[PDB]
């Protein structure tokens, strides 16, 4: 029943659904943007990392972003946003992860992701004007969920596949 998984591609996924991702290198796991007021790209950075600035290349232009994570153990799943073409890059709330998969949403003109600490996630989210056409980048294997089946994207995100 499970809908995967599919090759690293850029696509415009239909409103309502996540994109459950499977990555399995340290690094940038997909990236959207409407070319207007949001960009978000989201990186997973590995367990125990003391402040280091590093580098990485975002909509295909190198960036110079300071990454840390606190967890001796698990994964630090981190969304970097920006709000216009030229404004800097902040970040937001973490997962922590120990199955190492993400999830992403366009809902209600609104970017989602998930949230918090496995095995207790919830979901955030970053308003997005013209959400519904946001194409989006994934540079790993990923799997289409239904929001109206999402208690089983929430078990995947806690439990891994
Ligand atoms: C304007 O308010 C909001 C938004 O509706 O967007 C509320 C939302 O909870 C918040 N999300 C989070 O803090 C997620 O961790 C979001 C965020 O600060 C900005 O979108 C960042 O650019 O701002």
């Amino acid at each position: 029943v499970l809908d995967g998984p599919y090759q690293p591609t850029t696509f415009n996924p239909p409103v309502d659904y996540w994109m459950l991702l499977a990555p399995t290198a340290a690094g940038v796991v997909v990236e959207g943007t409407n070319n207007t007021d949001r960009w978000l790209a989201t990186i997973l950075v590995e367990p125990n990392v003391t402040s280091e600035t590093r580098s990485y290349t975002l909509f295909g232009t190198q960036e110079q972003i300071t990454i840390a994570n606190a967890s001796q153990t698990q994964w630090k799943f981190i969304d970097v946003v920006k709000t216009t073409q030229n404004g800097s890059y902040s970040q937001y709330g973490p997962l922590q992860s120990t199955p190492k998969l993400y999830a992403v949403m366009k809902h209600n003109g609104k970017i989602y992701t998930y949230n918090g600490e496995t095995p207790n996630v919830t979901t955030k989210y970053y308003s997005t004007t013209n959400y519904d056409s946001v194409n989006m980048t994934a540079f790993c294997d990923f799997y289409i969920i239904p929001r109206e089946e999402e208690s089983t994207c929430t078990e995947y995100i806690n439990n891994g596949l």
